[PDB]
């Protein structure tokens, strides 16, 4: 079920600029959104998007919304600064990981089973097409950086999946 759609399929205005790095990512983070909440239809999805780049680009000054992709509620894939893009999602693996946004609040709920397979889809293409690492690292954000992200639910969750993968001792 889950698409594939590009920045001008959602609206997304340019990167104020673009820096890339080489090879297959060897790292993959899990972000949920928080804010904006879960969205249900490819209409409010988009419009989440747009609501992210905005606050990133706009009030934040950065150069384009901070993740590599998004994933809805709709089961859909909004691409991000996308694969080989450095970003602003996670100090110090920004420049050797791919950054995927579950839009929504999942510190308590369980995102809904299309965008738990929409997340493994994107992994899978990217593994498939050489831009993930097939030795890749599953992180979430509260990994790397004290945070609640991506929350404690989804937290849960990705540690069942493949390839995660502790990096201290706790
Ligand atoms: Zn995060």
């Amino acid at each position: 079920t889950a698409r594939l759609l590009s920045r001008s399929d959602w609206g997304a205005r340019l990167p104020k600029s673009v820096e890339h790095f080489q090879g297959p990512a060897p790292y993959v983070i899990i972000h949920h959104s928080y804010m904006p909440a879960v969205c249900y239809s490819t209409p409010d999805c988009m419009k989440s998007m747009r609501d992210m780049q905005d606050f990133h680009q706009l009030e934040r000054g950065w150069n384009d919304i901070g993740y590599s992709f998004g994933i809805g509620g709709d089961g859909m894939i909004y691409t991000g600064r996308g694969f080989n893009v450095i970003g602003a999602h996670a100090p110090k693996y920004n420049d050797k990981s791919v950054g995927i946004v579950l839009i929504g609040d999942w510190r308590t709920e369980l995102p809904p089973k299309q965008m738990l397979d929409a997340a493994k889809n994107l992994i899978a293409f990217g593994v498939f097409k050489g831009y993930i690492d097939p030795a890749y690292k599953l992180l979430g954000h509260r990994q790397v950086r004290d945070t609640e992200c991506p929350g404690g639910r989804l937290f849960a969750e990705i540690s069942s999946w493949p390839h995660f993968t502790h990096i201290n001792d706790t």
